[PDB]
């Protein structure tokens, strides 16, 4: 187990319709997002990953891009806008979107593989599915993860009593872990693509 | 549960009987060490704690302290060299003596419990029993869980597929884990105690 203090500085932004769900008040959305990089934090631990929240973005008043029911359309919006936007006046080494939208074929989440860093692709989609701040955890996690160049794992995946976060579907439980497998796609992604934003302590 | 980002000064002291073994050979002995850190450094990776090998003591000469069979002898005798002798030439955290004597009941290690940072019993006894560095590594990583407030698990106590450090004896494996119990033994010691000498980076 060989992997060296790296910190990812985060950047979570809640759509419209997450503005609308929780009565508009801001201090709800805050709150539930502060814990959730909490749990996402305890879930690094293993990995030697420290994150970190920057900014928290909430389109109070209008939605910058099209929030499609399509997730990879979605995703794509979302990219442009990093890239143009989001990364023009905030340096950050990751974006994940927190959207309210039923996505389409019961989509969950969506994020693209072995990207950590990259100006366009530093990015994930997260659907606000469960009032428990775990199950969420675990969802950004499992995304954050994909950029890290994680691959999924079997679905009958337990690492002792803990879930794989790996998994390709979300199964409630109340211990979730990484697998060993996870930690192996990981140490060669930072030697593979050697990750250059991710070393800044925050 | 998330743990904070925490950091022992690690000084690690062969005996002359250690250096009559590796054929009075510094490299040898001080590659063996090296990697023994490393080990302890990857059980560690899930409490949040990063361990830094500052210096290498190699009693080449004579020893400076009364070696003896009785671990418990052997343990109070160098906590008062650490103190008056070792500490003021070298600021550290925690001293691990490593000894090549055959310990008493069969011992192999011996040291405090909640001691981290006390100036005389942030002590540790280690024998040279294994040739293997992972065994030497679970045996000086058990003792530092003793220091940081660690007691003992179950005689057959098991975190998946791993066993756990904190377990009475060693049993020989390939994958070792810290159980949740050592983990909460820990938690509370930082914040009952609150060690200063532990938030440095080295
Ligand atoms: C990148 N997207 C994916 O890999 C697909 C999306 C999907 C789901 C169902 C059908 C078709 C596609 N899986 C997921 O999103 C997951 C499941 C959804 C249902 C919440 C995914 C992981 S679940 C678990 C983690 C630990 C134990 S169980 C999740 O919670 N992630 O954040
Ligand atoms: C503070 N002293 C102790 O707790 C006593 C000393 C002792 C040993 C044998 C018999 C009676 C007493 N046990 C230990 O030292 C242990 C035993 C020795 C054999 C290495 C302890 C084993 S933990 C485990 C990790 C993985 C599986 S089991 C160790 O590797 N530690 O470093
Ligand atoms: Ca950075
Ligand atoms: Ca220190
Ligand atoms: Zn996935
Ligand atoms: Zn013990």
């Amino acid at each position: 187990q060989n992997l060296p203090q790296r910190y990812i500085e985060l950047v979570v932004v809640a759509d419209h319709r997450v503005f609308m769900k929780y009565n508009s008040d801001l201090n709800t959305i805050r709150t539930r997002v502060h814990e959730i990089v909490n749990f996402i934090n305890g879930f690094y631990r293993s990995l030697n990953i420290h994150v970190s929240l920057t900014d928290l973005e909430i389109w109070s008043n209008e939605d910058q891009i099209n929030i499609q029911s399509a997730s990879s359309d979605t995703l794509n919006a979302f990219a442009e806008w990093r890239e143009t936007d989001l990364l023009n006046r905030k340096s950050h080494d990751n974006a994940q979107l927190l959207t309210a939208i039923e996505l389409d074929e019961e989509t969950l989440g969506l994020a693209p593989l072995g990207t950590m860093c990259d100006p366009k692709l530093s990015i994930g989609i997260v659907q606000d599915h469960s009032p428990i701040n775990l199950l969420m955890g675990v969802t950004m996690a499992h995304e954050l993860g994909h950029n890290l160049g994680m691959e999924h794992d079997g679905k009958d995946c337990l690492r002792g009593a803990s879930l794989c976060i790996m998994r390709p579907g979300l199964t409630k439980g109340r211990s979730y872990e990484f697998s060993d497998d996870s930690m192996h796609y990981y140490e060669r992604f930072l030697k593979q693509y050697k990750p250059q934003c991710i070393l800044n302590k925050p």
